[PDB]
């Protein structure tokens, strides 16, 4: 992995502290604006829905791709959702329940198999990824996503494929994006939260893996988690 | 399958002779503008890339979802096809030569077997292994397309779940958190004024926790009318509240 400090320009205009990791073809060819931060580990927040969904399917907690999660202070948490819907929209109770049913022993087992961050799930079985001790780096997110892309995670190919379709966020004949956002909450200047955007882009016959994170201490800065990576990817010729 | 005559309103303007079949939840609850035409069989054209892809994967002709179909640098009928393509790309751009080669490698015996398993139209593959779905004797109706697509959606085709899932992602054409469309077009040609070609749009829509299966075909003798294969069904679906 090489460092491209010229990418810092994109963070500076907004006084944002963050990192972008971009890899062409495989994780053996990565570039980042900040080597140090690229390997620093942060709360995954909702990016954890990816491993959580795979584990849910593997353990049988989630029956199949067509399972409907029925609603028994947020409007979104009062509607019926498909697996894809639960992943792509706010659905805190759904994944809290999935995590509880999976249980700490099984959860720990799968995060070991997945080499997922610091593999520290202390903090409560239904919130370790948001308020607990779990941390993962941008580099580790790219490695994890690459394994998923290739169906190399320790899970059935079927379940990996199911979760992959659930992650599709942009579609054109020769351009397909699988992605997932995360946000731990708006923190303060001295104690910021973290915001993420991770995924991969298939452009023609090439593939690019990416992971972005930034410190967030202002609610209005949240959209930068998509615009900063987009501008960098544009400059690399991926978007056009 | 009841008939919705009000839907003809979308066909009258362009003097289009066609049919739209729309099913909510399953093929046991369908509606159409034309009962007679709904079960009439036509050349699948480009919609055949769906079963062709599944069969290619099943027989091992296509290795897996990441197989690249390399361009040899030789002229193709469409400039859009003169490049390396993934399986999804080849389907989405309707790269005929890629699928003709797949069909050749599959072979008549295996092709026949799989179309029987899939209950695919008249199952007649006469006319040449690389042209039966384009210029040959293969025929399928709008109702049959919906039945076939429902099976695919449910992973009920006689093929691995893995392979059905691969082709499903390849068919995604519209994506939003609570709205997902899988679809494929077809266009046999303009034929003649007396014997016109056929245009298709088939697929399914997932909106919130509901699913809608659809199949559209129309007679076409002028290429300029092609976009109607998507606009007519879209207008009907939008009128039914099926929109993102």
């Amino acid at each position: 992995i090489t460092e491209n400090t010229s990418w810092n320009k994109e963070f500076s205009a907004e006084a944002v502290n963050g990192v972008f990791v971009l890899c062409k073809s495989s994780s053996k060819s990565c570039a980042t604006n900040d080597l140090a931060r690229a390997s620093k580990e942060y709360l995954p927040a909702s990016t954890f829905k990816i491993p959580n969904a795979i584990i849910g399917l593997e353990t049988g907690v989630i029956k199949n791709e067509h399972q409907v999660f029925k609603w028994d202070a947020m409007k979104q948490w009062e509607r019926d959702l498909t697996l894809r819907g639960a992943i792509q929209v706010s659905a805190v109770p759904v994944f809290q329940q999935i995590a509880r049913e999976v249980g700490e022993v099984r959860m720990q087992k799968y995060l070991k198999k997945f080499s997922y961050g610091n593999q520290n799930i202390s903090g409560g079985i239904d919130k370790f990824w948001l308020e607990g001790q779990l941390r993962i780096s941008a580099v580790n997110q790219v490695e994890f996503l690459e394994s998923l892309y290739l169906n190399k995670l320790s899970a059935s190919k079927e379940n990996q494929l199911i979760v992959k379709e659930a992650l599709v966020t942009e579609a054109a004949p020769e351009y397909l994006v699988h992605s997932k956002t995360g946000f731990s909450g708006v923190g303060t200047e001295s104690n910021p939260g973290v915001a993420w955007w991770v995924g991969w882009v298939e452009k023609e016959t090439e593939v690019y893996f990416f992971a972005f994170n930034m410190d967030i201490d202002n609610e209005s800065k949240l959209p930068l988690r998509k615009s900063i990576p987009t501008k960098i990817m544009e400059s690399e010729g991926i978007i056009g």
